[PDB]
């Protein structure tokens, strides 16, 4: 009956039937088929309506919403294309004290995560990763390790 979160819909472009999840923000064509903690990667874009507009990559962060999201679409395709992967780009291009564990955070529970992130982190299985996913920190890719 689909896992939770996800919903059918049809492409605009294409006309055939894939699968969002509203939770995860997640896409894909195929047909998709709780933990007390699960482990995760992400990957972090700040932009300027960011709890905190400053990380170790940039001292003032001071691109747009619009901006971060056209990065994290970026970041996607590549992962997703196989061009690049996850654990290279969270390295290289996390906002987050993370990227030096290539955007691991280890394990994690309810309660101690941003809502939405905590969220799209349960919904995800093991092995999955996010679409664009939207907390006060910025917008995150999430991965689902364990
Ligand atoms: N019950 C709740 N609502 N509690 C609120 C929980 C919020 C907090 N953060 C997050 O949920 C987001 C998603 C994963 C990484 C993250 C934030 C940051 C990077 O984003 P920023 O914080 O610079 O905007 N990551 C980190 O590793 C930490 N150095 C950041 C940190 C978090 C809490 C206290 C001190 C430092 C957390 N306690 O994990």
């Amino acid at each position: 009956k689909l896992p939770p979160g996800w919903e059918k819909a049809m492409s605009r472009s294409s006309g055939r039937v894939y699968y969002f999840n509203h939770i995860t923000n997640a896409s894909q064509w195929e047909r998709p088929s709780e933990p007390a903690r699960v482990r995760c990667s992400h990957l972090l874009v700040k932009h300027s309506q960011s709890r905190r507009p400053s990380s170790w990559r940039q001292e003032k962060i001071t691109r747009t919403k619009e901006e971060a999201l056209e990065l994290i679409n970026g970041y996607i395709q590549k992962i997703k294309s196989g061009e690049e992967d996850f654990e290279s780009l969270a390295s290289q291009f996390s906002d987050c004290s993370s990227a030096k564990a290539r955007g691991d955070l280890g394990a994690f529970s309810r309660g101690q995560m941003q809502k939405p992130f905590e969220d799209a982190s349960f919904a995800l299985r093991t092995g999955e990763m996010s679409g664009p996913v939207f907390t006060d920190s910025g917008i995150h890719i999430i991965l689902r390790t364990e």
